C-alpha cells in the first residue's frame, strides 16, 4: 500500500512524494489515512482557491503539525491522487498553522522522469509568480474556516529544504 | 486497504462512505472487489445516464442484494473513486432490484468536513429536484440491460436510513 | 452577434446575462470586446482563485467602471463562455475597484429554464457559504496585480439589485 | 455569424451541422437564437441524462416543431458548441414531441474530415447499442419536465433521412 | 492490493487487465510498483502524444522487457488508473523496445461488462484507423527520449495474442 | 465577428491571435471560416497527437498556404476556441506543408495580460523541450493522412518572426 513507499531512494536529495491533491483541481482537501492507506476527504475548502501545484507528502516523515512533511510538486500535467513521484527538493516555504510548524517543501520531478526541471537548481530558479501564488494560497485558503489559520515566514533555499527533510525523517524515526 | 476502513466512527449517525463512482461522471459502473480491495469495472452502462451524486457503500455492511449497503453522497465537487468521506445519513430511497432488496441511502458530508450540508437534517430538506432525479435514475438506468431491473418503493426519512444502516451492519456481522 | 442581445425580456426582473467566465474554471479573465463581439483574454489571473459562479454581464448597461454591469449566475453545471442565460436578480454585492464603482449582481436561472432556483427569492435565501466565498474572491483575486484593488461594501437585497440594473441600463442609454 | 452558414454544400447528401450540445456533456440544453446567432440556455435538464452524440441542426431548414431540423453527429471526440461540421446523413429516428413532429437525423462526419465513418453507409451500419441509447434518451429525457413529452416512432434509413432533409429545407424556403 | 489480482478467470480467453494510463489522457506514463502496488510516475513523456486506448498489464505475467505483459483496452469512456477490467484478447502488435521484446496485446471489454465489443472477434475486426494509430504511437512516442526506441514488427491475430498471454504467464511462473 | 478583429494594436511587436485549437486538447482540427466567421471542423486528426500550445492565426494576414499566418501561444491554462489573445512574437518554426510555405510563429501573452512570459525575449528563451515537441508534432501529425505532409526547416528568432508577420500582413493587403 502507500503506507509502504520509501521516503526516498537517497534522502534528502532523491525523494518520493505521495500525491494527495492534484494541481489545479477542485477544492477537496484529501489526506491519506495512516491506518488504512486510503484517501479520505479531510475538508471541502470554503474559499474559491486551488492548490497551485500537486500537493502531498514524504512518507515516513513527521512535521510538528503531527503529519508527514508537506510537498508541492510542479508538473506539466496534474497528477493522480494516490500516485507517487520521484522528486528533488529545490526550496521551502516556511510557515506555521494552527496545528504547528508546517513547512511546505517544493520538489521538482527527478531528472530520470523528465529533463524539464533540471534547470531548477535552487529556490531563485522557481518562477517568481509561482512562489508568490503559493505563498498567497497558504496565507488565504483558510480564511473562511474558523480556528484555522496560517503564518507565512518566508521562502528558503534548497539546502534549507534538505535540512527540513532530514529533520522530519528523524522525527518519525524517533517518536 | 479500503477493505479495512471502519463502517463509521459512530454508526448509524456518523459513517464513512467508500466512493466507487463520482458524481456526474461517465457511465462506468465500478465496484470494489472484496478479495483484493481494487476497483473493478462491473459494467459499462448502456443508457445515457449518470449517477446524480457520488455513489458507493458503507464498509462492513451487507444488503440483501449480497453487497455492502449503497450510499449517494452529494458534494460540491465530484469525489475520487476509491476515496472515503465521513457523512451523516439524511434519508433513504427504498427499492429492490434483480439481486434483492437494495436501498439507496443518502448521506451528506459530515459537519467536520463542511458546514454546507448542516441545514440538511432530514429527507424533506433535500431538494425535490434531486430526489426526483435519483428516483428516475434508478428507475431507468437498467432499461437496456436484459434481466436487470428495479422497483422503486419510495423515499423515507433519516430515522429509516439509520435503521437500514444498523440492519445492514448486523447482517454483515452475522453471516 | 452577442452585441445585439437584449438586456432582458422585462428589466429589471427578467434579464439576460452574457457569460464570459464559467464557474469553477481556470483563472483566465475573458471579456467581450465591444467592437467585435469576440471574447478576448483580459488577464491571466495571478492568484490561485476561481470565479465561484459563472460570471458575465447584462448587455446594453454600463457601470461606473466603464463596462456593462457584472453578474454572477449560479448553475448546476458550468456555462459556456459566450453563451446567454435568462435570469432573475436576487441580490447584489456592492463594491468598488480601481476602475470605479463595480457592483456584482447575483441572478439565478429563470423559472422557465429550471425550477431549481425558484426557492431563491432574495439575498438571504442564497447559501451563506456562497455569499462568503464570493465576497472573499473579490476581496483577494487582485492581491498579486499591482495597482488593481477592491473595496467590498456589503451584500444587499433583490430590490437593491433591481435598482442597480435600472441605473446601469439608464447610464448606457444616456452616454 | 452562424446565421449565415449554408445548409450544405450539396443537400441532402452533403450537409453542414451547427452543433449546440457536445456529446457526453453536462445536461444544459443550449439553442442558437435566430435573431442574434448566440447560444442561449433553453433549459437545465431535470433528468440525469446526457445527449449520446453531439447535437444540433441544419441551418436554413424547419421542422414542424418550428425550429431547424435536428441532427445527432457521432465523433471520436466531443465538438465545441457553436462549431460546424460537414456530415453525411445515414439514418433518422422518427419521433414527435409536444412542439410537433421532430425527427432526429443521424449524420456522420464527411469523408473529407475523416475516413472513420465511411463504413457507415446506412442505418443498419450504426451500432445497435448506439441506436438503442438514442431512442431511450429521447423517450426519457423529458420525464421530469411537466407538459414536455416524446413519442418515438422508429428508426428509418438514409433515404428517409435525406427526404426529411429536403422537406425541412423546403419548409424554410416556403414560409 | 492490485498485487493480488488474478491474471484472469480463465486465461488466455478471459483475463483481467490492471489499468495504468487512461485513454486520451495527459502524457504521464504511470507504472504500478511491484513492491508497494502503488502507481508511480515512470516518465513525463516528451512528445505531444497520447495513448490511443487505456493501457496497462496482466498481473502475474512477464514479458522479456522485465515487466508484466502490456495491454491496450478500448472502452467507450476512459478508465481510472489503478482500476481492473475483465477483457477478451483480440489481437497483438508485436514489437521490441530498448528493454526487450515487448508485445502490445489488444483486449476488449468482456461480454459480461458490455455487448459493445462482442462483434470484435479477431484483429481484422478492429478498426483500421485504430490499429494504424496504435502502431504510429509506439513508433514515435519515444522519439525525444535518448536511448529509448521501438521497432514495430506487425499486427497478429487473436490466436497469437492468446499464445503471448500463455507464454508471459509461464515466464512469471518460472523465474 | 472574429472576421473584424485587428491583426494587432502595433504590428509586428503587438499582435492579436485568434485561437482555433486549445492547448492539450482532443485532436479536432478546427478552422475559422472566412465567409461566416464560424469555427468549422477541418479534420479529425488520425494520429494520437495534440497541439503542444494553443493554436490559431493573425487576422488580416496570408501565408503562402492560402490561409492567415499560423501562431502557437503558450499559456498557463488552455484557451477557448474562438477567443482572442494579445501577444508578442518571440520566434518562428519555418516549415512547408502540402499547401505551401507555412511558418509557425510562437507568440507569448503580452505583458499587459501577464508578467509570466516577460522573461521570454527571443527564441532561445523558449524551453528546449517545448521547441522540440513543437517541431516533432508538425513533423508527424500528418503521418496517417495521405497526400498531407510537412518539411520542417528550423527555428528562427524573434526578428525573423516579426519579418514573417509583416510579410503576411502585406500579402493579405495585396491580393
Ligand atoms: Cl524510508
Ligand atoms: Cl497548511
Ligand atoms: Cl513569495
Ligand atoms: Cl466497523
Ligand atoms: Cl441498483
Ligand atoms: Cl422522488
Ligand atoms: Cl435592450
Ligand atoms: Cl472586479
Ligand atoms: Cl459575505
Ligand atoms: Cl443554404
Ligand atoms: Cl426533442
Ligand atoms: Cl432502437
Ligand atoms: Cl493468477
Ligand atoms: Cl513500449
Ligand atoms: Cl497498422
Ligand atoms: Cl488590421
Ligand atoms: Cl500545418
Ligand atoms: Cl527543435
Ligand atoms: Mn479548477
Ligand atoms: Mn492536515
Ligand atoms: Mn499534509
Ligand atoms: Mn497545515
Ligand atoms: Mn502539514
Ligand atoms: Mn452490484
Ligand atoms: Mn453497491
Ligand atoms: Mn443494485
Ligand atoms: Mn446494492
Ligand atoms: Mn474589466
Ligand atoms: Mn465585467
Ligand atoms: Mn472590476
Ligand atoms: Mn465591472
Ligand atoms: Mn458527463
Ligand atoms: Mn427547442
Ligand atoms: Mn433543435
Ligand atoms: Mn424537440
Ligand atoms: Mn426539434
Ligand atoms: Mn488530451
Ligand atoms: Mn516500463
Ligand atoms: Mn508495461
Ligand atoms: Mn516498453
Ligand atoms: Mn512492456
Ligand atoms: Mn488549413
Ligand atoms: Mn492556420
Ligand atoms: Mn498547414
Ligand atoms: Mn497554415
Ligand atoms: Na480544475
Ligand atoms: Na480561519
Ligand atoms: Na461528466
Ligand atoms: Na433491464
Ligand atoms: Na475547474
Ligand atoms: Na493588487
Ligand atoms: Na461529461
Ligand atoms: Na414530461
Ligand atoms: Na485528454
Ligand atoms: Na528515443
Ligand atoms: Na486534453
Ligand atoms: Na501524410
Amino acid at each position: 500500500s502507500l503506507l509502504n513507499v520509501p521516503a526516498g531512494k537517497d534522502l534528502p536529495e532523491d525523494i518520493y512524494v505521495v500525491i494527495e491533491i492534484p494541481a489545479n483541481a477542485d477544492p477537496i482537501k484529501y489526506e491519506i489515512d495512516k491506518e488504512s492507506g486510503a484517501l479520505f476527504v479531510d475538508r471541502f475548502m470554503s474559499t474559491a482557491m486551488f492548490y497551485p501545484c500537486n500537493y502531498g507528502y514524504i512518507n515516513h516523515t513527521l512535521s510538528l503539525d503531527g503529519d508527514p512533511v508537506d510537498v508541492l510538486v510542479p508538473t506539466p500535467y496534474p497528477l493522480q491522487p494516490g500516485s507517487v513521484t520521484r522528486c528533488r527538493p529545490v526550496g521551502v516555504l516556511k510557515m506555521t498553522d494552527e496545528a504547528g510548524e508546517d513547512a511546505k517543501l517544493v520538489a521538482v520531478p527527478h531528472s530520470k522522469l523528465s529533463k524539464e526541471y533540471d534547470h531548477i537548481k535552487d529556490v531563485n530558479d522557481l518562477p517568481e509568480l509561482l512562489k508568490a501564488q503559493i505563498a498567497h494560497f497558504f496565507e488565504h485558503y483558510k480564511d473562511l474556516e474558523k480556528g484555522k489559520w496560517v503564518k507565512v515566514e518566508g521562502w528558503e533555499n534548497a539546502e534549507a529544504a534538505k535540512a527540513e527533510i532530514v529533520a522530519s525523517f528523524e522525527r518519525a524515526k524517533n517518536k
